[PDB]
């Protein structure tokens, strides 16, 4: 009950941390992408980081609204995330693949947050993450199509 | 009484709550005073604009499911679980009245989802899920103001 | 003098109450109108209630600006208005007729407020209600034309 | 479970493309004194139908399916038709009511299938749809009232 | 060939100004349960008539002619009238159908004169006008159907 | 009292339609190095005139009157004319000054009639008008200065 | 002295008041401090934008009626019934200065209507009627802030 | 002459609806490193195809004809197909080049029939369509070059 | 027939680029009390010239031709020049009247060649250009009148 | 050093005062311009006063940001400016010439402020006035061209 | 070490400072409380929007001059001269933290101009000149709030 | 000092007009699968080039100079050319890199000249330019990477 609530809050802090580190990674890809798909991917990556920033603010405000305490420092993001903004990507295909890998991991982990939220009778927290899955699975299809 | 009628009746109570809230927010918009006047006068208008949208959305959902929305001030008064009455005078008193009404609206909206779900009405539950998200955000903001 | 002022304030509270109850009635008509003029009248009624809401805020703020105390609860609106949001309208023509009846009553009563305001040397309060008469008499002509 | 979901999306995709078609027929052939209102309303509805076509196809693709994508396949996979012999404004509006009512029952069945397959995002898409279609069923039924 | 074209433009400029006038009369006097639709439609149509007036006059100027520009001249040069005793909604709409059809056939003669004078640009102006009026004729005729 | 008000609105309605006409003549025929400025200013003024035409007619209707609505009636009920033989930019601008000056005196007389008939809303419409016309009289007189 | 000249002269005083008010509002915009800084810094800009519009409207009406608007800072100083000077330091002092000047402007604008009406100039009276409405609204808002 | 024009418009209306369909198939199935560019381009092109469908149908109506308006009729009256086995990006783009070129030459025949019936306005519609499709042909051919 | 059309488009593309250049010279050097009006007008006109350059070139591409695309080629293929010794406002405006009139008559020859090659779409491009330039000729000539 | 700072602050107060008096002058020209260039110059003068108002606010806020105290009364503007809003202009050419004269004086004086700002190692204050010179020298060229 | 490398390295420190500032401003946006909640919650978002624009501008300038921007949170932490850490709780504490970081950023940006100028890189200096203008404005506004 | 500044602006003005020209050649002739991206990017760049042309000319005028204003003078005063025989997308992009790199070195030299003549505003204009060109050099070099 109190444990159910704490499990939900902790899971939101992990996802908040993932989305902040993804916003960071997307800057790295925006800045270092090269080759003849430069214009397309430089722009796409900025669109994606704008969406990541929105998501950061949406998760943190939902956590606050349920009585929790969002993590809010880069050291905390690094300690609580299940992903990293690091990596050794150089080519356009490696960058696009890296994003497919992070968005697939976020989709699976968001499904686990829905289960926790539902177990705590928190339909609004569940609904937030259902909407996220929709958006990230769309981008996995587009990014996977780029690579096909 | 019926699974259907229980859903319709619960939508009429919430329709009534949101209209009475629109009313109370006008009273606060008009009588708020002190050095947070500008901020709160404006915030209360933004909130009543949201309340008016919510009134139309709930009534239109009720119609879509075959019900009959209440649609006079006498009926809103008789069907609501909150009131537009009160003797709030200070900015803090007004903000705290809103926290109380939004908290009530959130708990009852969670009960609506349960009724709707039991009547296999996922679309009605979803409207209330969305309202819970917006109201609990406002509860956080207004409680922060008082903190 | 003080009586002149109190008569003006009381008259504004009656009109504020009328316009709030009209905003309510217009919702009822928006929701329950039927027949082949549904799209036209559903939309028209929303336009009209948007205007009623504006008018509510304009009268209440003028009352405040002259040192008065607007009524601000539905119980007060019901006790101070000269009209009602109630009624037994079912057809599109009955709904449109009901509005012609309320807008004509508001126009006559607003002319009486101009006389009171002028007697108290309150030109700005008079000007508010002159502008209202213009708008409501336009709508009476359009709504009466629908019914002709 | 997964194949049943995919197949159900292709039926609904097909229904929405055939409704887009039927709405053009009514937009073009409506007549009588409610011409202006209904010619415009039918265009609004087909714009919504087109958006719904793209959203369902793109969800199907994101879950690893293959959207049907020819008029022959739509005809074959749909549970409605774009045919009929409606002539008056009321016949046209009543035909829309019937199709939207059918789509809404079928969409509730899709939600159950998706939920049983633990696919909450696919289910959410059909929930939203039901909201919009049942609004239109109320509005169109009210016109006939 | 050139003075024929110029005189033919003056007659059409006159027609469009008189139509602008008639469309105000219908906007103001239309009644009955299609009031909102027709009051608004008649405004949209007069806005189009005023744009057309300015485009004809300015093409006449551009070819070296002298557009008529007083109501006495418009009455004197037009082939339609702004007069009439229309009262019902149907009478007003039927009156517009009549005028627009006369405007189309006469604009086809302007095209032929223009083409005979190797004035493609004037012809093109009127081709576009015919496209617009015949659409309005279909719409208004559909209202009456 | 009421009939005198109605008749006075029909005169002013007529004046404004004939000014709309005269402004098109000046828009089309202005020449010399102030062409661009004045061709554009005359269009702005006729857009305002058209709006004033619709506002006066709709007020007349709201008070239970019957707006005149043909160019023959405008000619007959107006206190100005759309005729004249202005040729230079200054002649055109001076003719506008004269008409706007006349309209403004006549509008003050309308306000007295309306006030005597206890019609404050009709009176308000002409007050607003006077504000706008006297602005234009200052601007046009300054051009001539 | 004349019915006409009395109207023209009263418009020059009000033109001058509104320009000096535009000036004072800049001083407040620039020097306001304390925790209502953001709200008041912004409000004072909105108010000076309105004052600038009002200056142009009054001058253009004066021109339209055949008068000559004053149009230098020396003349504004000499014709105004208010000043842009003052030693206001606190937010409350600045807001109260504005309430005082707006109240004065409203009472004198009512006197203008009377002069204009006596010269059968309804259009000039109407401009001032509209100004009274806007200023008295602001007086309510600013007084509420101090309440 | 008139029934030939009408039948020729039905065939083109059919072609544009089938192209709208094919463009959805390519939007959904395109893959490889030009995905973002082509997915978006194919949407822009289908938006244009839908506008074209409505403009043809409404011109057919305006001349007194009866537009086809079911997918069975479009299949029955069209000269292209929405079928095909395109998989690669190049195959899809080449397929669009083929269809647009067929649409251009056939639209040139519509122009000649229209002109023979003194229907300049219908001809003009198709002249504008040829301008747009041949630009797209150049662009798409350039992609393949 | 086809190589004649292509060469004729190159000459017009060249003319529009050189006009763009000349219009910059006039924008920069115009003086006297019509400065604000003419400085701005000359910018509006060069914006139109740049749009025209791109539309001609892209039509040439669309028909299978090779647009010229260096200033040495524009000088070599044009029938006007961007040179000249215009100093006064009147000289600059008169120079534009001269160029626009030459552009119109030459565009009428392009229309005839295009029509002889059954290229309606190219012809239509130039018909629209003539409409625009002759309006500008009237406006600029009016300035000088 | 402290003297360097005080010289910069005083120079900004003189320019703030110039720009306020120019805003005033531009109203006078907007209201009293006459002749056949009326429409053009009435509009141009309003555009210019809108720019002067912006400049007023920009200089005053820069002065505040460097620790100074902007003058903020018309009496102070009159005492600190190097220009006046007064004058005996009647014709359109005299008005346009008067503005050329003030904008040329402002450009020269702004160059002197750049020298003072640079001597105090204040690059941002210098940059503000470089941007002003660009704009005012553009208008001197246009206004001088009107008169050529 | 080189005139070029000194410029590149100084841009990486400032890039890092602006990203960590974007972070701190989120923490303040989320935890600010008390009666200035609405004003400050909104102000802090406007400031982080500006910080994000600044991050992209500095990184893109560094790239244009042939450098390599740092682009992970570990590197931002190691290269910055400020931190996103802190225990600020009150509105005044948060506003004062911002004044401190903006003042630091302004002084170091002046040092960058000097390095850039010594490497004949006027375009890099100009980017920093513009940042100084915006930051010192904010320092005035935030200090006024505390006054 | 002053004459050296003026002469240097005329060289840079010329460079920017010739780059505007070269960007149209590449916009029109680019081919291969990066067609859509590069056809659009080249148009964005020529819009920027046109704005840069007007800004440099207007600065030159404000300092009392005389901008060159014919294609013959641009050819003669420029340090680059709009000629060349680029054919592939990479050749086109590499040619842009070379021109932007050259413009940027030359603009730094202009800044020194302007500073030595105590002209900080002219110097500022070239600083801003360097910022924008070096951005494009990074983006274009990255495409080639």
């Amino acid at each position: 009950a109190k444990t159910n609530q704490t499990l939900v809050e902790n899971s939101l802090n992990t996802q908040l941390s993932n989305w902040f580190l993804l916003y960071s990674k997307l800057h790295r890809f925006h800045w270092y992408v090269k080759g003849p798909h430069f214009f397309t991917l430089h722009e796409k990556f900025e669109e994606l980081y704008d969406h990541a920033a929105e998501t950061v603010d949406t998760i943190a405000e939902r956590l606050l609204a349920i009585g929790g305490q969002p993590v809010a420092t880069v050291k905390e993001y690094t300690e609580h995330a299940s992903i990293t903004d690091g990596g050794n990507e150089t080519s356009a295909s490696e960058m696009v693949q890296a994003l497919v890998n992070d968005y697939k991991q976020i989709s699976s982990e968001s499904k686990f947050v829905i289960g926790l939220a539902e177990e705590n009778q928190d339909n609004a927290t569940a609904d937030l993450f259902v909407g996220l899955i929709e958006e990230v699975e769309k981008q996995v299809w587009m990014l996977s199509s780029y690579l096909g």
